[PDB]
């Protein structure tokens, strides 16, 4: 097991169809039932896999409220992490709506997916969890950045936990210039489990 | 002989009070949730502006508002060619003002600190009197191009506000990315707030 083995498990864990329905019925005050549908979209020459990931309210699965292109690749050996997960905005999101259930001929091809990658939103450095912990891999967006690199604008924070049987715990939060949470769940991560 | 200040006080009175989208959510649960809106006068300014505190909460968690605003309702300046000007502002420390409208005036931030705790100017809407036979009393949008916003990958935000009779409020807040994909807010239409 090296970092590309880890990345392949992380990449497989992130794809598929998932629901937060167990968490939604457990705690309806704080969590909704969200459907996550993820599929591989392109392979980089470096070996990095580009996955399409989208999230929708369970009652409107063809109207996703979040659409992303994820890049999962093994961490460089000089970087002290196992797997790197990066999410990107999509230049036009509507050509990509429900990308996972449309045949390859009538959806963006691997040729175009590299060009449709928009602004970089998150980078998460995952590490193998300790012995006995429930997770397989866990990590967050870096608590710190380069000095004077924050432009004073909105910033998002993302925590990611990969568990057994392709269970994904995702906590995407957004903040304003005065550090007040504005979007994303307040209590904790959404727990996505295979249908 | 009804002035612009008259229309602003009409708009102000219809914005205050406790409101819910529960009929719209019961009608269309696929696309709309039951959201509680509680608004009350926050401060009255010397130029004649009315400052309202307005929060929005998921009906299951009314004590955890997901959106807290300070709304300024005033008549449009004479050069602008509109009836009422409504502008929304972020709040300095949102948790300071958490559920501000049920706390009595002694134990909530005073009008002086309220205008002092005003944050970044988010939206500005120019409402106009609707014609007879229309369902609104006042309606307006953010002028094209919207206003800057940075949430979820957005680059700007739009807001549509319609004041209906008997303090019914239609509010549509949306965020769009740089390439004009909607990135937050409802996609199908405005939230319909009816008084409790």
């Amino acid at each position: 097991t090296t970092r590309r083995d880890h990345a392949r498990v992380v990449s497989r864990s992130l794809t598929g169809e998932k629901f937060t329905r167990e968490q939604a019925s457990r705690d309806p005050d704080n969590y909704f039932n969200i459907r996550m549908l993820s599929c591989p979209a392109a392979e980089m020459v470096d070996g990095s896999e580009v996955l399409y990931l989208e999230q929708a309210f369970w009652r409107t699965p063809q109207k996703p409220f979040r659409q992303r292109l994820y890049m999962v690749k093994p961490c460089p050996k000089e970087l002290k992490c196992d797997v790197e997960v990066s999410s990107y905005a999509i230049r036009d999101a509507e050509e990509y709506k429900n990308f996972c259930d449309r045949p390859k001929d009538q959806r963006p091809l691997p040729e175009e997916v590299i060009g449709d990658i928009g602004e970089h939103l998150t980078t998460i450095h995952l590490n193998c969890c300790d012995r006995g912990k429930r997770c397989l891999y866990e990590g967050s967006t870096s608590p710190g950045g380069f000095p004077n690199s924050w432009n004073g604008a909105s910033y998002c924070t993302s925590d990611l936990a990969v568990l057994k049987n392709n269970e994904i715990h995702l906590w995407d939060r957004g903040f304003d210039e005065n550090r007040n949470q504005v979007w994303g769940p307040k209590e904790g991560p959404y727990e996505f489990k295979p249908a």
